[PDB]
RNA sequence: UUGCUCAAGAGAAGUCAUUUAAUAAGGCCACUGUUAAACGUAGGUGAGUCGUGGCUUUAUGCC
């Protein structure tokens, strides 16, 4: 539980696209070299009130949250404490960070998970189950659905070099974990693209938040 | 030159021989340094798009 920490920063600035994974990751790596080589690090989605043009308006509860092992914080704290970064032509500022624990919950949820070479929902469930066994985890797999009930896919736009690649993923909800296995899931996660702002798992209330709108 | 003129109280000697201020005594018997306290201000919850390329052994990860 407390053996892993979620670094939270009060984030303020211009409104941000809702598929801003690579943008914020690249900006952070620009203002933090060691972030580009760490392994067990991941970033929580940035909350807020969205807009009509697929952009998110940052609010008071909007904050940049980073999942990290407690034995690697001193490699990231110098480059982010009070620091500011630019996403394109927009200015973003981070305050003094605060530490939040990894709490267990009965059910978990992930906004976007991607595993290479899996586009259909059924094989995605099978692959998430395979990674699920690889971690010694027990639970049941469900996919978050749209208003239509269709499983909801989310897309990440990595704008590497001149080109840009498309990676599509699903929202995965897993329940009945038992708190120890729940903590293992939130800390490991599924998908691997945790630096890419996808694989972090969260308690199940945010799943309802995303399913309402 | 003065009721004066001159004028030694002088020579010599143990204050000595001997003695316990001693014999006996509790400064004792009873006591909580106790009952209470953050190294600590604190500023809170909201999200949508469709089908994959450069590295890596399929898988799976990095961009």
């Amino acid at each position: 539980s407390e053996e892993y920490v979620d670094l939270t920063f009060k984030l303020r600035g211009a409104p941000i696209p809702l598929d801003n994974g690579y943008l914020t990751y690249a900006a952070l790596s620009r203002i933090c070299p060691p972030l580009h080589e760490l392994k067990s690090i991941g970033i929580h989605p940035i909350a807020g009130i969205p807009t009509r043009n697929n952009l998110l308006e940052l609010t008071a509860q909007s904050r940049l949250k980073i999942r990290i092992y407690h034995q690697q914080i001193p490699l990231i704290y110098p480059y982010l404490a009070g620091q500011a970064f630019h996403i394109g032509q927009n200015f973003y500022q981070l305050d003094i960070p605060d530490y939040k624990p990894l709490i267990s919950s009965e059910s978990v949820y992930s906004r976007l998970v991607i595993i290479k070479g899996f586009q259909d929902s059924t094989n995605f469930i099978e692959a998430v189950q395979r990674q699920m066994d690889n971690l010694g985890i027990q639970g049941k797999i469900e996919l978050l659905t749209r208003q239509d009930g269709t499983p909801q896919r989310r897309q990440l736009t990595i704008n590497k070099e001149g080109k840009q690649f498309k990676v599509r993923g699903f929202g995965v909800k897993i329940s009945e974990l038992n708190p120890e296995d729940s903590l293992t899931l939130q800390e490991q996660g599924i998908g691997g693209k945790r630096k890419m702002m996808c694989g972090i798992f969260v308690p199940a209330t945010r799943s309802k938040e995303e399913e309402e709108t």
